[PDB]
């Protein structure tokens, strides 16, 4: 967003009549949303199989689109991801879902499996998702992290003046480095869309050319 | 809910009639495509302020008449570069790319010299939801000179999905909730479709390398 260049002593030069950075910000509301229906629904999957259907042709139940609906709504408004997930493991015990324990050393712990996926290699996901430990039956409920997209935004910096130029929203000039600093970390990182919801290290380049 | 379950020996129980896995690759493709944009524009955009003969007006890449709108002009270079962009394959002939472009227009890319030799003046890093200082930094150092421009590419966080699994001996059962229910007699079976149909497929693989989570929650059956 562009609201508050202005209050940081900046000035826009061009504002896009069609944001693409708006469009972006829609696309990740749908994501965030579809991973909260995703999750009620694998949730009242996994309870339906180890308890004899929840399909009507090509649609849920109404009574199980009502329950997926309230449990993606408690899902969603639960804070951190630890919290979301132990939300949905507390309603998966309500059910009668009992979660598999391991031995590590003397001690019982949580029969979870955390691993890596690649665009080449889900070796580790398939044994997961395949061990059954002990016994010869298991239920997995999977959590998958998707691939982000990549974005390329453009800066002039001549003495303490800083043209930043976003495609996705427009130009924006600051006269001062603290100006530009304070308005990138305080207004726009989050504004944009560009921050997140998780903590997590992403890759950045920036390619340095004569002005 | 393909065609390529039932190849590899599988049965689709249940198919969701509107598709949000159709829909998850309809955004990969728009995201993807809007790089070619984002990149092709600041490339523009970079070689416009570097040409520029003193006042923005002289040259400027927005039309004068149409308020929030690139000249057609633009438009159309922008495009030829975009589509030349996405033609490539491969990150780092991409970036290659670009940078031949910028050098055709005249920018002239800045180097770090020790002795007879020279690289790039290209500062990586790591940015998050809550610290981009190091990004800033990389931004407003001008190293030498009082004047430098910057194409920044910055990577996005993905979303989150969730899929689940009932394993009974043999039989796996797979259910998307974007997709729907498929079944697999044996492991071999759902293990090969999974790495060779399903994967790519889905949307979920990716275009470019990265090691993405996942966590696997057992229940008993
Ligand atoms: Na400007």
């Amino acid at each position: 967003s562009m609201a508050s260049v202005a209050e940081y002593g900046g000035e826009v030069s061009f504002k896009y009549a069609q944001s693409k950075g708006e469009v972006y910000k829609e696309i990740v509301k749908h994501v965030d949303t579809q991973h909260g229906v995703s999750e009620s629904t694998c949730a009242h999957w996994i309870a339906n199989k180890v308890s004899n259907t929840m399909y009507e042709k090509g649609h849920l139940k109404q009574e199980a689109i009502d329950s997926i609906k309230k449990l993606q709504t408690e899902f969603m408004q639960s804070g951190s991801a630890t919290q979301q997930f132990k939300l949905t493991d507390n309603w998966l015990q309500e059910q009668g879902v009992v979660p598999k324990e391991k031995k590590v050393g003397d001690l019982s712990r949580r029969d979870e499996v955390a691993g890596t996926v690649s665009k080449s290699d889900i070796s580790a996901l398939t044994k997961a998702i395949l061990d059954t430990g002990s016994d010869t039956a298991g239920a997995k409920k999977i959590s998958i992290n998707l691939e982000g997209g990549s974005h390329t935004v453009s800066a002039l910096v001549q003495g303490e003046k800083v043209v930043f130029f976003d495609p996705n929203f427009g130009e924006m000039t600051f006269p001062s480095h603290q100006k530009f600093e304070s308005w990138l970390k305080e207004a726009f990182w989050e504004k944009s869309g560009y921050a997140g919801k998780k903590e997590g290290k992403r890759f950045f380049n920036v390619v340095n050319y004569h002005a």
